[PDB]
């Protein structure tokens, strides 16, 4: 390999397989924060929610079910990206650790969503419909396809793929994470919202890490390119939350939801070392 | 792909990425046992050992240091096998889960050994010597090379590679796990032996799982082939523990150590569904 041979993160250097002669304390500290946040789905008590789900309005259940549909496999995709690309291509021991843990936690998120979906939708029909939302519901498909693309895209560089996946884990999740936090505020679905809390704290960590990898990348995509992969994520996430599945359904103001998504992308841009794109304030007090 | 298209474990079937429509409860139960056994190195208290290491005899420290040398990277190799082969080639959600966890736990074992090595060898010279034992100490190299081979071996089949790695995780570790348990018995090195307890319980689980994968493999290697990959592991592990690093050094009877290694391989053969090879009793009461 050429250009790669000059990238600390990817260079075939290791000639080691050991951990303590610690090379990057920043990457290491990130792996430690994650190890510290370990949790199992068994910990989220879903016993009640089954009826909480009943107390809901039809438009709300519609909403929450479509949102779950998406979360049902995305953390699937992620782990399929991390095991056949990142945790691989990267040869820095501290980063492979962070990545080994991320994969373990994505399979737990993945499990969490399923339990959710099983606890709420008992009629088998719907259940299968939601489980295979990747191939049944357009909107989510137009999402899963995006993250699914950077996996097999044989052309994109690790620089571009890290950003894109940061967009998937932060922008593609921010929409729903915000709306789920809304419910919590409004006193609804404590099993949903509690799980949504643990998981969100993980995705936050998975993005900062992605950003951190980006910053250890030498030859990275130009700002304009990054701005465009992020911007596109914003549009696909917006369209999703104020069109194919309007947050109106749970009583939220689309226009503000949009502004939030942008505020999120702005925070992602800072993290990556660039300027804000949209320059808009985070409109939800319970999010800032 | 041909033959593979007919293997449940490897067939490009998924078209899912979700976990709850649970297909194999046996593989699932194995992933749950593992999730349940989670532990962090932070949990092993090494505060004392530094001097316990001093109370030891020179031949014993020699022994324990060379044994650590090996454990310093093997769990490195394993995870490099699991991320760029098994967790990949396998498409069964329950198995990828077990594998996501195994990788997370191997990076912790990997960390555990380093902490050990740092706590015991303070002089930097030795320390680097042991950390790079893969390229410094023959005997271990003749071990790491074996597991390292089935990783890049482009010819071997997933059937053969599962057995071989089961040989690496059970036979290549049994020797040292036995001798470390000896010390525990004889009142020595509680930090070493305690960590050696947690880790051993994991490798046991990693082998049964490997065996379990083998049993879900349709078209597998013939018994003779399996007998030979296992037998070879026995010889390389024996030679190591009664030649290049005789258990004599910690007061153990080589001849019996050999018999143990065979008893271990026999238990591995049963597990895989075959007949015992050696037919010898497990000689250590504290192991059977
Ligand atoms: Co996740
Ligand atoms: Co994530
Ligand atoms: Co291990
Ligand atoms: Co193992």
């Amino acid at each position: 390999n050429p250009s790669v041979e000059d990238e600390p993160l990817l260079r075939e250097n290791p000639r080691r397989f050991v951990v303590f002669p610690i090379e990057y304390h920043d990457i290491w500290q990130m792996y430690k924060k994650a190890e510290a946040s370990f949790w199992t789905a068994e910990e989220v008590d879903l016993s009640k929610d089954i009826q909480h789900w009943e107390a809901l309005k039809p438009d709300e259940r519609h909403f929450i079910s479509h949102v779950l549909a998406f979360f049902a496999a995305s953390d699937g995709i992620v782990n399929e990206n991390l095991v056949e690309r990142f945790s691989q291509e990267v040869q820095v021991t501290e980063a492979r650790c962070f990545y080994g843990f991320q994969i373990a936690m994505e399979n737990i998120h993945s499990e969490m969503y399923s339990l959710l979906i099983d606890t709420y939708i008992k009629d088998p029909k719907e259940r299968e419909y939601l489980f295979n939302a990747i191939e049944t519901m357009p909107c989510v498909k137009k999402k899963a396809d995006w993250a699914l693309r950077w996996i097999g895209d044989k052309e994109a560089t690790y620089g571009e793929r890290v950003v894109a996946f940061a967009a998937v884990e932060g922008i593609f999740f921010s929409g729903s994470f915000a709306s789920i936090f809304w419910l919590k505020k409004r006193g609804l679905m404590p099993g949903l919202t509690f799980s949504n809390e643990l998981i969100s704290r993980d995705e936050g960590l998975h993005c900062d890490f992605a950003c951190l990898m980006f910053k250890h990348l030498v030859h990275k995509p130009a700002e304009q390119r990054v701005r465009e992969i992020i911007t596109n994520a914003v549009r696909i996430e917006q369209e999703f939350l104020t069109e194919a599945l309007p947050v109106k359904l749970i009583g939220m103001n689309c226009t503000l939801m949009k502004q939030y998504i942008e505020f999120v992308a702005d925070r992602l841009m800072l993290e990556l070392g660039f300027n804000k794109i949209f320059r808009v304030e985070n409109p939800f007090d319970f999010m800032e």
